[PDB]
């Protein structure tokens, strides 16, 4: 079986299917450059179980600058290239046996020996011989899946032909949309409606299938075509035949396999299929193709690339595109500027780009050994032609090879932006595998390897785990339980030993922004966040728009991707952008009236919370508040309204003392969950109550409930018993033996078992979906009075020693399989699923939906890594604002969009004055100046009055206060008193509405300085 527990993420990215084709499976590559090193990194991450590179080609110093495992020594013996670095390969995946081999490739080669893979990655060789391996392979029986992938200077190309037919099993790789019926009418086709509020998103074309239908009986399980009429209606084919219907009924989305056609090498030269990546520049693609098909027809006549700087060669390959163009179908235009920028960047070789170009192809193999996602079809062409733009006539003297590890890059960009880089300052947020990928990307880049000014600092404060061996690649097995960034900084440094860096164990927050101070940031050049959560960015993003710094972002939710960028002045910010929150689920639809089984998921979770964690630190709270029982008892015969008491006092009675009394207790605690819920719920509810209007109320999406026996025979009744003794036990710190849930020894303590009989009683029941979590509703005496007799009976007992009030709170793991969290919650949610009839779900995607874990692949993290990391270098350029080009992409269709950056905005206050985010207005006063002189600055310094003042949070001013107005004559150094860790203060004033009637508008915030 899948060894799940490395693999985790990938898991949910692709599914376990398409993991079965992974094993089993064989891949071929050969050239072993840059780009191929970058491919096989992804592919061995990946989790092949067979990889055999290849390459004739030995060590030079030259391809120090692309390759990360190669040491000095290894250009010093003139070994193979691939061989050099084949036992490094190893080292990313035991699960993977990867080969090498050195046999030439020729027109008179033999082909036939291919024939074990089934598929075969294509770079630095001839186009030729590609021709004639694509005729190859796309002739054998089945075709062999073929890509060809390459990268000149600051440009790529990468191509797919998986035949003249490939089936893609899943076009988008989503999940199946699910759909709440409302009405359905019987016609021909039949007019189905859903609820309103519920877009369905469909497509005509598309193929559905029902389930639970009143009315249509017959209709459940039919699979059905579908016409969009209406964002909540469509047509589903005649329905007249059947009866009328009723209510209820589910839409189950069902996905069909597609076909595409892939076409010949060959004939795709004059007919290519390139995708568009700007829209702006629906012709930049076929413009590129042709200019590096001319390229390597010069190749061919000249057995060697253009002189940069020879006009000759210039001229030569432009007269070469200007006669293709005129050969092609479409016979576009001629970009004699990217002629030119070919014939300068020949002989270069980007890192960055490669490493996207490289991800993209990755991608693509995978989809072409599965299935699991439409891939390319066929062409595609990324490019950097910005960054040389901005750039106006460099002359070539600044890209000529002097030597270094540095000799292509300085051919790419020059000599002096790559001494930019190496004397940067940047400050990587997070360590995850965009960060790892990050650093990569620097130090192939020889990022802040001056000794000057270079200087590299990441932070990160979580450890190694082995799951992130899956996409951090940097790290090894011997590394667990070690901090990520002296990990990760290490390998860097073996990397390239000329780097600058320092690491930190720190998490970034207000506490934590005494080291990471303004004067810090000053330092810092280059901004770069890899975060997870989204509070964490906009701190971030405040810190950075104080402090006037650009910034860089990305972020990876399986084959999609984003990256944005902010420059100062220029752009919006991250805060500027405002997404809306999640989809809340009601308090009583959670509590009460579940429907798809993500409900019990989060159900389930809370439970847990409530009864492991929150619960039991409220107990441990509690008696470190009150040293004794005897005092909290006098203390409430004396009225103390002692907080949580009725619930504290109530989990001290039922304490249990040993392990069969922890299996009932789990056996009770399973009664009241599936048993008791349900019959109160039905009492509340009968199966025909009805609504106001007559309808019934126990119609979709309410699901009425069906109350569930007990049986240790059931699997899922004894893990549940098991999972929740093991919790209990722990609560309490019972001593245990796995023999102990062994199921006779269970049973044994359960025989004699007696099962409280239910009884329902009147309860308040919220239903309303914006009806949320009450407060806590004032208790009967009586309760009081029963919890005064438990204590009582607790005292008399003495159990209530210091032992007897101890009790170890748990944590909630989610990665390690023998603390049973996850089987617990599997099993409590399963079990609610049965309860009320939902589909049930495995432990995997249960694990994943409590969790909140977000799928994530390698290949995408490569992507975006090398996006940021030319973003980077646009920002190191100092380039307009036009140069920068925020990128999403979704490579499951794929697809990627490049769009410039949304530009800064003046928010005008009044009469035509505008302030942008990234100002922050000023005031120099003393010590007298009070609150009142800091209006009138405001009113002299922008023209505008102040009308309300906070200081950070501080409310500081208002209208509607009338005690606190008075603070107009108070200077703030008294008022405020501003600590002392700020020679200024921060404050944010929103003015007089222009709109009479409206509340105050937002201003920029001002740094105040008191001298
Ligand atoms: O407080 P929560 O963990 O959110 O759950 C409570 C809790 O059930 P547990 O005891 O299983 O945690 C209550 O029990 P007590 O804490 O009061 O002993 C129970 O109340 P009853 O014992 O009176 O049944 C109540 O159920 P209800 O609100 O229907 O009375 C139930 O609520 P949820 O499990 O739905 O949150
Ligand atoms: N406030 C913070 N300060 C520092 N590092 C942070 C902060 N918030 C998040 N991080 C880092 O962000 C990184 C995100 O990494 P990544 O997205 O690969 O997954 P992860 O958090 O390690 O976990 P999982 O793989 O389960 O998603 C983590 O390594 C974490 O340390």
């Amino acid at each position: 079986e899948i060894d799940d527990a490395l693999y985790s993420r990938q898991r949910y990215v692709l599914g376990d299917t398409a993991m079965q084709k992974m094993a089993k499976s064989h891949v071929f590559l050969s050239g072993m450059g840059g780009l191929g090193l970058e491919i096989a990194k992804n592919l061995v991450l990946a989790g092949i179980k067979a990889v055999t590179i290849h390459d004739t080609e030995k060590c030079q110093a030259w391809d120090l600058g692309t390759n990360f495992f190669l040491s000095e020594d290894d250009v010093v013996n003139k070994r193979n290239r691939a061989e050099a670095v084949l036992k490094h390969i190893a080292e990313l995946n035991p699960y993977v046996h990867v080969t090498s081999s050195s046999v030439p490739f020729n027109e008179t080669t033999d082909l036939s020996f291919l024939d074990k893979y089934q598929c075969v990655v294509l770079t630095e060789m001839k186009l030729p011989l590609q021709k004639k391996i694509n005729d190859f392979c796309r002739s054998q029986c089945p075709p062999i899946k073929f890509i060809s992938a390459d990268v000149h200077g600051i440009w790529s190309r990468l191509f797919c032909d998986f035949g003249d037919e490939f089936e893609v099993l899943d076009t988008t790789g989503e999940e199946p949309k699910e759909i709440f019926i409302s009405n359905i009418t019987q016609a021909n086709p039949g007019i189905v409606t859903c609820l309103e509020n519920h877009p369905h998103k469909l497509e005509t074309g598309q193929f559905l299938t029902f389930r639970e239908i009143n009315g249509m009986t017959g209709l459940n399980g039919s699979i059905q075509q579908i016409t969009v009429i209406s964002p909540f209606s469509f047509s589903i084919g005649d329905t007249t035949e059947l009866e009328p219907y009723l209510h209820g009924g589910i839409a189950v989305q069902v996905k069909t396999p597609k076909t595409v056609f892939f076409e010949s090498l060959e004939r795709q030269l004059k007919h290519p299929k390139c995708l568009i990546v700007d829209f702006s520049n629906p012709e930049a693609p076929l413009e590129i193709h042709t200019a590096m098909l001319a390229l390597d027809q010069f190749q061919e006549k000249y057995s060697r690339k253009p002189n940069v700087g020879c006009q000759q060669d210039s001229e030569e390959l432009l007269k070469l595109a200007t006669s293709i163009s005129e050969t092609l179908e479409e016979k576009p235009d001629v970009n004699a500027d990217i002629v030119h920028w070919l014939s300068w960047t020949a002989q270069g070789f980007l890192s960055p780009l490669a490493a996207a170009v490289g991800g993209v192809a990755s991608q693509e193999v995978l989809k072409a050994v599965t299935g699991k996602f439409s891939p390319l079809c066929q062409w595609l062409y990324l490019e950097a032609a910005d960054i040389v733009e901005s750039l106006g006539k460099p002359e070539c003297e600044e890209f000529l090879p002097r030597g270094d590890r540095y000799d292509a890059l300085r051919a790419c960009i020059g000599d002096t932006l790559c001494q930019k880089l190496q004397n940067l300052n940047i400050f990587l947020v997070g360590c995850g595998a965009i960060g790892c990928e990050m650093l990569k990307n620097f130090a192939l880049l020889g990022v802040g390897t001056s000794k000057e000014k270079g200087m590299i600092t990441v932070t990160d404060p979580d450890l190694i785990e082995k799951s992130n061996l899956n996409r951090q690649f940097l790290f090894r097995p011997h590394h667990i339980q070690k901090p990520k960034s002296y990990t990760a900084a290490d390998a860097t440094l073996k990397i390239n030993s000329q780097i600058k860096i320092d690491a930190h164990l720190n998490k970034v927050c207000p506490t934590t922004e005494t080291i990471y101070n303004d004067e810090f940031y000053t330092k810092q050049d280059v901004i770069i966040t890899a975060l997870d959560n989204v509070e964490a960015r906009r701190y971030v993003d405040s810190r950075c728009l104080a402090n006037l710094r650009p910034l860089l972002d990305s972020g990876t939710m399986g084959t999609k991707g984003h990256t944005e960028v902010i420059v100062p002045h220029l752009t919006e910010s991250y805060n500027s952008h405002r997404d809306p929150p999640e989809e809340e689920i009601p308090f009583s639809t959670l509590k009460s009236f579940p429907a798809a089984i993500e409900h019990t998921i989060q159900w389930a979770r809370d439970k847990f919370e409530s009864s492991f964690s929150h619960k039991p630190s409220l107990f441990n709270k509690f008696w470190q508040t009150y040293s004794s029982a005897e005092e909290v008892l006098q203390k409430i015969q004396s009225g103390h309204s002692l907080e949580g008491c009725f619930q504290v006092i109530k989990l001290l009675s039922r304490r249990p003392r040993n392990w069969s009394q922890c299996v009932e207790l789990a056996r009770l605690k399973f009664e009241k969950y599936f048993n008791h819920k349900a019959l109160q719920l039905l009492h509340c509810f009968p199966l025909d109550i009805r609504l106001k209007d007559g309808s019934l109320f126990w119609q979709s999406p309410k699901r009425p409930p069906s109350p569930i026996k007990f049986d240790l025979n059931e699997p899922l009744h004894l893990s549940f018993l098991q999972n929740a003794a093991k919790l209990y036990a722990t609560v309490y710190c019972i001593p245990f033996a796995e023999e102990d849930l062994s199921a006779d020894a269970l049973l044994n303590i359960l025989s004699e078992v007696k099962i409280q009989e239910f009884k329902p009683s009147n309860k308040v029941v919220q239903t309303d979906e914006t009806a949320r979590k009450p407060d806590h509703v004032p208790i009967s005496s009586e309760d009081e009075r029963n919890a005064i007799f438990q204590l009582e009976k607790a005292i008399l007992s003495n159990e209530a020693t210091k032992s007897d009030l101890q009790m170890a709170v748990l944590s909630f793991e989610k990665d390690d399989d023998h603390n049973g969290h996850i089987d617990f919650i599997t099993a409590a949610s399963n079990l609610r699923a049965k309860m009320y009839s939902i589909e049930p779900a495995d432990r995997f995607k249960t694990k994943r939906i409590a969790g909140k874990i977000i799928p994530a692949i390698a290949t995408t993290t490569a992507t975006v890594s090398g996006l940021v990391a030319l973003e980077m270098i646009k920002v190191t350029g100092g380039y307009p604002f036009e140069a920068y080009k925020n990128c999403f992409l979704n490579l499951a269709i794929p697809i990627v969009v490049f769009t410039e950056t949304t530009e800064v905005r003046k928010t005008k206050i009044r009469n035509g004055i505008s302030f942008t985010i990234w100002d922050r207005w000023t005031v120099h006063g003393k010590e007298d100046f009070t609150l009142l002189d800091f209006i009138n600055a405001v009113k002299e310094k922008y023209g505008i009055e102040p009308t309300m003042v906070v200081q950070g949070v501080k409310m500081l001013y208002v209208p509607v206060m009338p005690g606190h107005a008075k603070r107009l004559k108070l200077t703030m150094h008294k008022l405020v008193k501003p600590t002392t860790e700020k020679k200024y203060v921060d404050l944010t004033v929103s003015f007089a509405p222009d709109i009479d009637g409206d509340e105050d508008l937002p201003g920029p915030p001002v740094r105040y300085y008191f001298s």
